[PDB]
DNA sequence: GTTGGATGGTAGG
DNA sequence: CTAACGCTACCATCCAAC
């Protein structure tokens, strides 16, 4: 059994590299403009060159302008990447027709009916890396193993515009001495409350009973670091079904002001919608962002599907639902459509 | 004594 | 306006309703 893995380099960036190539070899940051004042939102990504000087996905744009001034700063054109997405997506069926998406930027392969072993798995790394530069001008990461956890470890080690393959022999030696941190799934609260046990490597859970580890960490997260460790863990490649499909927006000011928040609600319903097309959810929920970023949320689940015009009606009381047990302003409102038909 | 809905915790692109 | 986007998936915990 032989997962390939591939996730695109700094995807959103390259994009835009690949779009006005004279950006190539400069900072380039790409930005999640919210509208409440100029420069106010967030970083969804940026170069290696900038990276370099401390800018990455997730830090407000204001502490990036201010740490790295004299650089590109694009608006995020989500929509844009998302097409070079799909035609490279679809490049990826040409080697295997069983294929997981599991990001806008990344999937994995299940190779075994292609390869015979980690030698060809390399080559067709190799051959699939060269198809998306041609076609696509992207380069693009690719990690080997025999399954998904370890395919997308193996390309997290080579990143960027690398190529790993990890062996069963291999495995054996990071089992044993890869941190515990850099397994998928293991977050910062996590992999600190995991340094409270003593645990630092995927081996030292086998080093801690079952009984003390579950109510740490939970059920399932135990389970799965376990089989990790001991070697048996072996999840297939799967088609994704989307699940759920939301939106949510900034507004200009915090409030409070039920007719003041309706617009930016209703905003958020319509475009679900629209992205929802043909899909029929039977369950809507109301997010609310707080002042403080708190997050919070009412919902309800109906028998039958939600037409549009039952959401407006069903999100103004979950709103007002929330206005009458927070007592914090609302910085940001939203909304998901989930149990689709 | 499941289950499954409501709200939230955590991780990750 | 004066910093902290916008998504999604999976799991844990609670409590009613069966
Ligand atoms: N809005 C937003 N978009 C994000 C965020 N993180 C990632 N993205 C988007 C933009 C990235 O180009 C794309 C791929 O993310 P990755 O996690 O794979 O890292 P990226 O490809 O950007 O660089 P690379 O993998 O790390 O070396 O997903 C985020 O926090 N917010
Ligand atoms: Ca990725
Ligand atoms: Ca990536
Ligand atoms: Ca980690």
């Amino acid at each position: 059994g032989i997962v390939l893995f591939v996730d695109f380099d700094y995807f959103y960036a390259q994009v835009e590299e690949v779009l006005n190539p004279s950006l190539k070899g400069k900072p380039v940051v790409v930005c999640v403009f919210s509208g409440r004042f100029e420069d106010s939102g967030a970083v969804a990504t940026a170069n290696y060159e900038a990276r370099k000087f401390g800018v990455k996905a997730g830090i407000p744009i204001v502490e990036a302008k201010k740490i790295l001034p004299n650089a590109v700063y694009l608006p995020m054109r989500k929509e844009v990447y998302q097409q070079v997405s799909s035609r490279i997506m679809n490049l990826l069926r040409e080697y295997s027709e069983k294929i997981e998406i599991a990001s806008i930027d990344e999937a994995y392969l299940d190779i075994s009916d292609k390869v015979r072993d980690y030698r060809e798995a390399y080559n067709l790394g190799l051959e699939i890396k060269n198809k998306i530069l041609e076609k696509e001008k992207i380069t693009v990461t690719v990690g080997i193993s025999k399954n998904k956890v370890f395919a997308k470890i193996a390309a997290d080690m080579a990143k960027p515009n690398g190529i790993k393959v990890i062996d069963d022999e291999e495995v054996k030696r990071l089992i044993r001495e890869l941190d515990i941190a850099d397994v998928p799934g293991i977050g910062n609260i996590t992999a600190e409350k995991l340094k409270k046990l003593g645990i630092n490597k995927l081996v030292d859970t086998l080093s801690i009973e079952f009984d003390k580890l579950k109510g740490m960490i939970g059920e399932a997260k135990a389970k799965y670091l376990i089989s990790l460790a001991r070697d048996e863990y072996n999840e297939p490649i799967r088609t994704r079904v989307r699940k759920s499909i939301g939106r949510i927006v900034t507004m200009k000011r915090n409030s409070r002001n039920l007719e003041e928040i309706k617009p930016y609600l209703f905003r958020a319903i319509e475009e679900s919608y629209y992205k929802l097309d043909k899909r029929i959810p039977k369950a809507i929920h109301v997010v609310a962002v707080t002042e403080d970023l708190d997050i919070v949320s009412r919902g309800r689940t109906f028998p039958h599907g939600i037409s549009k015009e039952t959401a407006y009606s069903e999100s103004v009381k979950l709103l007002q639902k929330i206005l009458e047990e927070d007592e914090r302003k609302i910085r940001r409102i939203g909304v998901r459509f989930s149990k689709f038909i």
